DNA sequence: GACCGGAAGTGG
DNA sequence: CCACTTCCGGTC
């Protein structure tokens, strides 16, 4: 696969329809996976690595917390919140 | 349990 | 190369 999951968040959430897994939800960037579970195992899917899941996952969004792509949201489980100024870098190319 | 971050390894 | 994937030893 070379979607990167931050990219592949996005998706999922400019549907509303797949609110059932994960959400838009506070200021300005924050969402939450109201079911962490499926969205590891679409993630998994759509990068056919079938052992997905929201362990692995969550630790491929820490990384990216150093790149300033996203933060955690605190005391708000499963919620993250997507920073302006890394998405920015991560959306250039060479 | 959730969340953290170090470390090794992997495959487009 | 690099963004993950895998795994784990810690903090609550």
């Amino acid at each position: 696969g070379q979607i990167q999951l931050w990219q592949f968040l996005l998706e999922l959430l400019s549907d509303s329809s797949n609110s059932s897994c994960i959400t838009w939800e506070g200021t300005n960037g924050e969402f939450k996976m109201t079911d962490p579970d499926e969205v590891a195992r679409r993630w998994g899917e759509r990068k056919s690595k079938p052992n997905m899941n929201y362990d692995k996952l969550s630790r491929a969004l820490r990384y990216y917390y150093d790149k300033n792509i996203m933060t955690k949201v605190h005391g708000k489980r499963y919620a993250y919140k997507f920073d302006f100024h890394g998405i920015a870098q991560a959306l250039q190319p060479h």
